[PDB]
């Protein structure tokens, strides 16, 4: 049943070779086409930066759960919505959440709420994983969206006659 | 640890010197670096317009915490996470929260239920509140944000060629 669904997938993908008959829609998915080189670009950009601030904002944080498949959802599938208006501040403002002792380690732990945010996470230096979270919308919902609009227009006006 | 963490997002970002080696993704990363003087000017425009607009809303709600770190975080942190889409309609418009007696200060409260919203806010002119989030929304989530994608639109075609 699992790759029965993603085959339907492809075969509803197949119905796009309709609109190449119509003669002011084949044009555009021949420039579709061309605009791959432009995905790639912010995929990789959008790739790297993901790494570098869900590592960070993972590190800081000190969630006690440090499971492997948790892990990875906290690095990269949490900062990923937060791409699209998907931001949990209850997860990782300090201030949002109240204050307990969960673990023998020195300092002050917090315990978010979140089901997948870990059972408690570290409080040291807070406001940096703020102002890392500050800098991160302000790179990726703004720079690198807008910065792949204007790759879009340039290739789309120096690519319609061919 | 802390330092170390901001460490490990300088090491991530030297990963971008890789694509300097495609021949598609080189001239990419060299005009990104362009873009900065387009950048300055949309954040220096949104810092003045987020002073305006978060010290106004911080000035007509009167919160009772007053509290340095809880204030910066009312003018600064809170209109900046309204620009990507996080507006706690409960904290700022009267209608959403309950009223009660929390100060001898004369007029009239209510009682926010967020927790760094303040313990209190006044309402005394509560509809300019809610008209200036309108207006900062147009300014910032559409104004703003639209110039800055012309912005980036001409630099890119401009800078192509060198």
């Amino acid at each position: 049943r699992t790759v029965l669904c993603i085959d339907f997938m492809v075969f509803t993908v197949r119905l796009l070779h309709i609109f190449t008959v119509n003669k002011q829609l084949g044009p555009k998915i021949v420039i579709v086409s061309k605009m791959m080189k432009d995905v790639f670009f912010f995929l990789f950009f959008l790739g790297v930066w993901l790494v570098a601030y869900g590592v960070a904002t993972e590190g800081l944080l000190r969630p006690r759960d440090s499971d492997f498949p948790s892990i990875l959802r906290r690095v990269f599938y949490r900062p990923y919505l937060q791409i699209f208006g998907q931001i949990p501040q209850e997860d990782m403002d300090v201030a949002l959440m109240e204050h307990s002792n969960c673990s023998s380690e020195p300092g002050f732990w917090a315990h978010p709420p979140g089901a997948q945010a870990g059972t408690c996470v570290s409080q040291y230096a807070n406001w940096l994983v703020v102002l890392l979270l500050v800098i991160f919308l302000l790179v990726a919902n703004i720079l690198l969206v807008n910065l792949l609009i204007a790759m879009f227009s340039y290739t789309f006006g120096k690519v319609q006659g061919n």
